[PDB]
């Protein structure tokens, strides 16, 4: 199955890591209801996920979609925050899981600002905090979150919601860009488990402004 594979913080594939995560920090619109109030993260750990059937289908599904739109397969490292990480990481990522509820209706959704993933490790909206004290902002507990690489293909690009249960027609992603009267932050979406496979699982606790 699964093989998680500890990083070490003196190399620089962890230290690349760490520095997309905390350097895609932003201020979010709700007050930091969802995810907390911080401006930096304490990395605990980064671990690179090994798993040869969901790589085999990951890379089967990518030369299929270079294929499909002139041998560019638009791969994009990007992160994702859910409550049920600990079953990505095994089982992999999986439509059949869509975020229902997403402006672009059934899919898979992504964040290119780590802070935008934060949002939704506890669920969505941040859910209940975590378990231990029921807090969206708790600095004691650690979280966990996935660097992940995701085909993207030929994007189909909105500004605001349409919900869909598949990607567009002749593509095959859709990407939320953000606007003056709209998003704030990107949102990439895909409607196939088999476009994202999640590279690096990041264990870490936000941090106290002060
Ligand atoms: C809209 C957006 C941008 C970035 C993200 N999202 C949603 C999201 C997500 C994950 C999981 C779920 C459920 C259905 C609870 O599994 C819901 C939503 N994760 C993210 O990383
Ligand atoms: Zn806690």
């Amino acid at each position: 199955g699964t093989i998680l594979l500890d990083l070490a913080p003196e190399d620089k594939e962890y230290q690349s890591v760490e520095e997309e995560m905390q350097s895609t920090i932003r201020e979010h619109r709700d007050g930091g209801n969802a995810g907390g109030i911080f401006n930096r993260y304490n990395v605990i750990r980064i671990q690179k996920v090994v798993n040869k059937k969901l790589r085999e289908r990951f890379c089967h599904r990518q030369k299929e979609v270079s294929e499909e739109n002139h041998n560019h397969h638009n791969e994009r490292m990007l992160f994702h925050g859910s409550p049920f990480i600990n079953a990505i990481i095994h089982k992999g990522f999986d439509e059949r899981h869509a975020y229902i509820g997403g402006m672009f209706g059934a899919g898979i959704y992504f964040a290119e600002n780590s802070s935008k993933s934060n949002q939704y490790v506890y669920g969505i909206g941040g859910g209940t905090g975590c378990p231990t004290h029921k807090d969206r902002s708790c600095y004691i507990c650690h979280r966990q979150m996935l660097f992940c690489r995701v085909t993207l293909g030929k994007s189909f690009l909105q500004f605001s919601t349409m919900k869909m249960a598949h990607a567009p027609p002749g593509h095959h992603s859709v990407i939320g860009r953000p606007s003056v009267n709209g998003l704030a932050y990107a949102e990439y979406v895909i409607y196939r488990g088999e476009q994202a496979y999640p590279e690096y699982l990041i264990t870490y606790q936000i941090m106290k402004p002060e």
